[PDB]
């Protein structure tokens, strides 16, 4: 019924991203300071999870988009959002 988010967060800011599974689709919604902004991550999915870690300066960001019993893995390394190697067998 409701949306389903995962957010994460990096540096003392901080940057913020809340992403959000709404009628099958994930969107993004960014903060870096200054106020709320949408994001470039718009995939597919009904569920949604998130990780990131710093190395040195630059950040990655991994999304996990979730449609029926398939996951797909999105990776932001510092050059746009790619599609990741993860796999499962659910
Ligand atoms: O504009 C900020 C941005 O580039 O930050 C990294 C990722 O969160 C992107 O989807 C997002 O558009
Ligand atoms: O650089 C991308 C990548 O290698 O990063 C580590 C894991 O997230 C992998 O699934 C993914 O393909």
């Amino acid at each position: 019924s409701s949306v389903q988010t995962a957010a994460t967060s990096w540096g003392t800011v901080p940057s913020i991203r809340v992403y959000t599974a709404n009628n099958g689709k994930i969107t993004e919604r960014c903060w870096d300071g200054k106020g709320w902004y949408t994001g470039a991550f718009n995939e597919p999915g009904d569920n949604v999870s998130v990780t990131s870690w710093l190395v040195g300066s630059a950040i990655h960001i991994r999304v996990y988009a979730s449609t029926g019993t398939t996951t797909t893995e999105w990776c932001w390394d510092g050059n746009g959002w790619t599609k990741g190697a993860y796999t499962a067998t659910n």
